């Protein structure tokens, strides 16, 4: 064979895709996995042997795409008829299979379509959502008991989140949680009745288009109301569902429900977040026997507030409880402003700092009897790497071990972990910089037992490909460090002038300079079209302390734009960039940033591309916008909501080539955002190129993705030649 | 001295003025002068006086006026709020001219959808919240005629969306009798019609949905009931329904138009939903029952075995002074639309005009004369000349008033007649600079020049305008008339890039002797391009064989005829076969898209502005007229085969530019949304542009942006 450059076709077909192995743990030494001919194999690590538990002929009999083994292993649910709704939500038909009998569960059949379904943590209890209502099945073939009755489509939601909670708050399709032993079922009740709706046309394949209404609260609009209830699953008819008391300081004004964490069958932990998202409350509630309800004392309310910015990051960090079920470990900012692990027993005041330094603790994976596992930046001071650490708890001389630092140093510096029951064994998934690799380790010695997915097919395929060189370096301008990823063309010469493309996102709590392997569009642009690509992380980006993160608080569309400009000026003075041929592209938040950078009036960028951009913070969800911007009122931050729009910079797009793209059925960043930019450019008498994608979601999935990346390539090749 | 610039076209620098007198009597007319005073001019005693001052108009921000026939009052129209093509809502103020003060009292409500005076006296008729009200005297409390008017459902006195656009082409649906004794009105019911919903972004946090009851091809149609009310005693017997003919009511139907003959005689025109047959029913008033009798003996059928009834509309009759007979334009034995004279029956109709040319419109039927416009002169179908023929005199007369009035300059006319045709005005639209003159209605002599356009004549002195030529091609027994616009200092030895401007819809004509300084004049004047406009099968005024050729076969012959013409223009030697383009709007957007995806390799690039993509998405009134019903028993097969989306894979080696306004109520954005979706599925690249919150015509700074964007696309395509 002969070495060849990447093609656009290779990227669109996903020829250089990688496989990942996350074991579906069922016990401390057992896990499930789908085989090549679609069977379900049960691998036991201690015994070393595997067996088929659910055959391909049983899955094909009902056109099943997914499965779910019950904890007691008596039954397995068969998921078929997947019908996607929003980012996480989907509807499906569920078939219970009796493994012990060798036949499907016939009788009090499950309805269709089911919005969410799950087993209890022990036994064969079932909980499901149908027509925004929760139902309970003690045994698979038993008639269901209806828990909720007010569920109405697009108005009252039970057991599943509404649009805004699914997207910006919970980031999941469910809103119900079983207690550790299935004694209680906790759930949430969302009321979207008075929220204004977003309406958009869906053309489809019928003579007339249909309107799609979604209750969506834009910045400052009426928000949904939430009521968390806990019902006794053993005797639901006795006292019924009990509402969980909301803390006095949370209920004083509008509030959000952050997350629910079960501690024991008689103790649950709820997190609340005031509408002004700079103060969160961790309330611990205990079950009482004299009232059959949940008592929430003032003594068990732990406040976490941020005087500089917002509480947490994308979410308010969840606590990981100790074996004693009274104390917990949580990640939050220290005195210096770095998000580190703390240990809280009684009160927040007496919290003990577990990790410290000019780096951040990202996630706590497991809190065992003697070990604590977590991921961090620490290794070699690179904020874009992720490594797994293991620290001792309770032992007199403490231990601290980096499991993955030197596991495969050159190839692997971005890991994630998946723990078996009680951390007896665990799996590490390496995502880059090299070819991703999934391995399985002993939970006591950290030793690698076997390679789950090595990716030898992708390694051989890439042999004859001229992949670009990726470099993660930093710039130090005016006490502000800018980390950047530069993608260089094959056979790169520091004496030549290369056209430059900037890929931007820059949204608060984000990070785009990571040691992650990816064979994407910008890899093709550097491999075949000889372009230099750059990704810069400035103010507002996460994992480098709160001074960097909270710098964009109430000032969106200002520093993230300036930092891309500062970086381009620095890349130009390196000598290998053609100052005449520079471009910037982005999607969503990156579409807002590239539009503002292109209309900055600096003359650095020749052309720019904005895909589904945000044009004004008055058009985005209250949950995201108000977290980083505040209220759009005269008494608060209305002034900056008006000054931070793309439409106010319309006259500045006169000598630059602008390409504006947006999907007509975008439920997340509505088409209204691009419709307003286009209207402002028309009024300003400014020429630009545009593209719409009919009936397409925010991500433009399908043949639209092909068309988009082809259309953008044509625009860049014209701009650069 | 200098070439035209895009800015000159966008600003309307080379615009022309037109003078249509607002007749009030047989020798008088009103006109809003330079200082915005309403002046009255008398032709006989050549005197003028200001009847409504600029101070009176400015006091209520008035943009329009309406003098009552008795001249006691004048309505002052202000707060104009456009709705659809013709409809608008405004505030009206009655001014008492005799007293010198505004009419105080039972004030008119706001906003009023339509308002008009009776043909005599001070009677008022107006539509408010889809209901008709009557004011005997301006300061009197109104008498409510209708009560069922509900927004977007029941319409009274005004048409619904589809009747306003495709059927009446007017903002009103009420007609006063010749002396104001009776008021006739329409009642439209859109209750079960499916609606078209589209987002209107506006300037608020959330966009709003706009719903319009719009019947697409084959969908449920609005129902119509016509009534007549005695305006002297409307409480006595009330509104009486006009009997619908037995053969019209048998299935779905349309009300075509209403024509008052005398106070006690009215003429109604009906159209069957299968638009190949129309009925002219004459109804008389009966004292005995105070109702309208419509006999079978007074039903005149007009059917078309080859195609549809009429042109864009079913021609209206013009009655004689005897009020029993009438003159109507329709096809003869040979297939040419000529004037006929009907006394008793359609069978015994007498053909008034004949030949291989068409009579376009009947302007006025007087006691001894008949005025009409036609093609006849020098056999040019794109010309309009006004003729006068005698009626009643033993040896008949026939003269062409306009033919040699100004032969080189003027060959496209229109006429505005004063009360009883005592005087009339001729408006020349081209080929030369438009001119409006005033003629004596008895001798046809020119009395004065109303608007000569000397400002535009002087402005164009230093402008080297392109040469326009109207010629014809004769291929396979089919004559194609074309207008070619040549660059200044055109050389027949050089190769020039070619742009085709297309419309090609049924009943249309784009090769006319009309003066215009438009976008394509700039493209030829500054960008050295040859421009062409071809009229093939489906275009009107050349007989029914040409017109009905596209019957039930839309998107086929009009496309082929543009291709046949380009092949002929190429073999002329001065066209660069490598640089050819085609642009069109609306129907022209459908034709240019199909021509670009024909697979002939003639066109390099094409532009489609607000195109129709499938006949499933367009108005039933227009679509089922030339294509029939989209059912298995009728023409569903061709409805499916005549789509732009079915030709998606053919746009692969051509440059396509697709433009469409998001708030287009006429040709919905759905049409372009479907084309874009098909091109994505076919993996075909194209350039696109949307216009937020803009109507079908993209009026305002959106026009500026569109014409600029299209110029860039063509400049790039022709380099
Ligand atoms: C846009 O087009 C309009 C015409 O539709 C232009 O308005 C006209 O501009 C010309 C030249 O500036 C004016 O002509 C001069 O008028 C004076 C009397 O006012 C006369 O003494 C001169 O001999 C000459 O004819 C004209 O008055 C003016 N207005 C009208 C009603 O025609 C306008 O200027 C164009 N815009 C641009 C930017 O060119
Ligand atoms: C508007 C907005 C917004 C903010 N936002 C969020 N949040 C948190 C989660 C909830 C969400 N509502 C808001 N997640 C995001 C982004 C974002 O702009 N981009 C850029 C981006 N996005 C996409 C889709 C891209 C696709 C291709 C290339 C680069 C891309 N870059 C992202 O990638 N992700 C994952
Ligand atoms: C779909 C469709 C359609 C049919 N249509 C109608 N009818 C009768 C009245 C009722 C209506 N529903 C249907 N009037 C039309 C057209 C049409 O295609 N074009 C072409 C055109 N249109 C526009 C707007 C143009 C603008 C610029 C240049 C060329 C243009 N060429 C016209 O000019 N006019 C005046
Ligand atoms: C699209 O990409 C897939 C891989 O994602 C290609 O399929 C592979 O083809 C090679 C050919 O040697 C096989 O050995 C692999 O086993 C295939 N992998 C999978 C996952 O099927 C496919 O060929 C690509 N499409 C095209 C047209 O090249
Ligand atoms: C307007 O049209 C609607 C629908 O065609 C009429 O309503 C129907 O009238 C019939 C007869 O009175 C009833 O039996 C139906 O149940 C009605 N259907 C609906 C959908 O309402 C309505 O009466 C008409 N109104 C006028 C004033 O003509
Ligand atoms: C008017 O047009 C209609 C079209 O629907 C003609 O009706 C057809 O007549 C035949 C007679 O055998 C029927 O079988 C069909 O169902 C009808 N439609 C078609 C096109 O198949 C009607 O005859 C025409 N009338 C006139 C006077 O020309
Ligand atoms: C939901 O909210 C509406 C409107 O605010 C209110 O009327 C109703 O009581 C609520 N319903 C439930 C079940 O919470
Ligand atoms: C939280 O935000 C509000 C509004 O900006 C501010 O007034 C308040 O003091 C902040 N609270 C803390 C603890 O920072
Ligand atoms: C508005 O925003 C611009 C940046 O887009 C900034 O330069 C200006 O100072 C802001 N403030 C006001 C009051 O305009
Ligand atoms: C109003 O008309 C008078 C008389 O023609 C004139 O003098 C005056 O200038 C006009 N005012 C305006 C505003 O045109």
């Amino acid at each position: 064979n002969t070495m060849r450059a990447l093609t656009l076709k290779d990227i669109l077909n996903g020829t250089f895709s990688y496989k990942t192995f996350f074991p579906n743990w069922i016990s401390g030494q057992e896990y499930l996995h789908q085989s090549a001919d679609n069977n379900i194999v049960l691998y036991n690590i201690e015994t070393g042997q595997s067996y088929t538990i659910l055959s391909n002929r049983t899955m094909k009999s009902v056109n099943a795409s997914n499965y779910g083994l019950s904890p007691d292993r008596q039954f397995v649910y068969l998921e078929s008829d997947y019908s996607k709704l929003w980012r996480y939500s989907y509807t499906a038909t569920y078939y219970i299979y009796d493994l012990s009998n060798g036949e499907f569960v016939r009788g009090n059949e499950l309805p269709r379509p089911i919005q969410y379904l799950c087993w209890s943590p022990v036994g064969s209890k079932l909980a499901y959502v149908y027509q925004n209502n929760i139902y309970l099945k003690q045994r698979p073939g038993d008639p269901p008991f209806q828990i909720t009755f007010n569920g109405r489509e697009n108005k009252i939601f039970n057991g599943i989140p509404d649009w805004v909670y699914e997207e910006e708050m919970l980031a999941t399709k469910y809103a119900l949680w079983w207690s550790p032993n299935g004694k209680f079922l906790a759930y949430a009740e969302f009321n979207d009745t008075d929220i204004p709706v977003i309406a958009y046309s869906y053309y489809g394949d019928e003579q007339y288009p249909r309107t799609i209404n979604i209750p969506y609260p834009k910045a400052g609009a009426k928000n949904p109301v939430v009521r968390i209830f806990i019902i006794d699953t053993t005797y639901p008819a006795y006292v019924g569902p009990q509402e969980v008391p909301v803390p006095a300081m949370i209920a004083s004004s509008d509030y959000y429900f952050s997350w629910l964490t079960w501690v024991t069958d008689e103790r649950v932990c709820l997190q609340w977040l005031k509408r002004v998202q700079n103060v969160s409350v961790l309330s611990i509630c205990d079950f009482r026997e004299d009232w059959q309800t949940w008592d929430c004392p003032k003594t068990q309310e732990h406040i976490e507030e941020s005087r500089t910015g917002w509480a947490g990051g994308f979410f308010v960090s969840t606590p990981v409880f100790s074996y004693d079920a009274i104390s917990y470990y949580k990640i939050f900012s220290d005195k210096d402003g770095y998000k580190h692990i703390h240990y809280i027993k009684d009160t927040v005041e007496n919290a003990i700092q577990i990790t410290s330094g000019k780096w951040e603790a990202i996630n706590i994976f497991r809190v065992t009897q003697d070990s604590l596992f977590y991921s961090s930046n620490e290794f070699e001071e690179y904020p874009g790497r992720r490594n797994i650490y293991r620290i001792s708890i309770g032992s007199y001389p403490p231990s601290k071990k980096c499991v993955t630092c030197h596991l495969r140093k050159e190839r692997c510096q971005y890991y994630t972990a998946s723990f078996s029951d009680y951390a007896k064994y665990y799996a590490l998934v390496c995502y880059g910089p090299g070819i991703p690799i999934s391995t399985l380790h002993d939970g006591r010695t950290d030793q690698e037992i076997k390679i789950l997915e090595e990716n030898k097919e992708l390694e051989n395929a890439l042999k004859n490909i001229q992949l670009p060189k990726e470099e993660i370096k930093k710039l130090e301008v005016d006490e502000i460090t800018l980390w950047y990823k530069m993608i260089l063309p094959p056979q790169f010469d520091r004496s030549k002038k290369y056209p430059l493309l900037i890929q931007v996102y820059g949204g608060p709590c984000s990070q785009s300079v990571r040691s992650v392997f990816a064979v994407n569009w910008i890899s093709y642009l550097a491999s075949k079209e000889g372009m230099v690509i750059a990704l810069v992380d400035g103010r507002g980006t996460a994992f480098q302390g709160d001074k960097l993160l909270y710098a964009v608080y109430r000032k969106l569309g200002v520093y993230e734009v300036e930092d891309q400009i500062t970086a381009v000026r620095k890349f130009i003075e390196m000598g290998f960039i053609d100052e005449k041929r520079i471009a910037i592209w982005g999607w969503s938040y990156g579409g807002y940033v590239s539009s503002l950078a292109l209309a900055s009036g600096t003359g650095l960028f020749k052309c720019g591309i904005a895909v589904a951009p945000v044009s004004s913070w008055e058009y985005y969800a209250s949950v995201y916008t108000e977290r980083f911007m505040g209220l759009p009122t005269k008494d608060d931050n209305l002034e900056h909501y008006k000054n931070s729009t793309v439409m106010a910079r319309a006259e500045y797009f006169r000598n630059v080539d602008y390409l504006l793209i947006h999907g007509t059925a975008d439920d997340n960043v509505h088409f209204q955002n691009s419709a307003q930019i286009a209207k402002a450019l028309v009024n300003a008498q400014v020429d630009f190129q545009a593209m719409w994608y009919s009936d397409q979601n925010h991500g433009l999935s399908g043949l639209s993705t092909n068309h988009l990346y082809t259309h953008m390539t044509h625009f860049l090749k014209q701009c650069f030649s």
